């Protein structure tokens, strides 16, 4: 699957869609990107939506 990340706060705030196949692949990747750009903090995902969040 692919699957949106909602980055929200500090550095930047938006959506990157990474083609991340499965779940487990997508948390390892958000968590670099995200402690890449700044925003490392709390993690929130929705399923039907494709959606991860990384929340202050």
């Amino acid at each position: 699957m692919q699957y949106k990340l909602i980055l929200n706060g500090k550095t930047l705030k938006g959506e990157t869609t990474t083609e991340a196949v499965d779940a487990a692949t997508a948390e390892k990747v958000f968590k670099q990107y995200a402690n890449d750009n700044g925003v490392d903090g709390e993690w929130t995902y929705d399923d039907a939506t494709k959606t991860f969040t990384v929340t202050e």
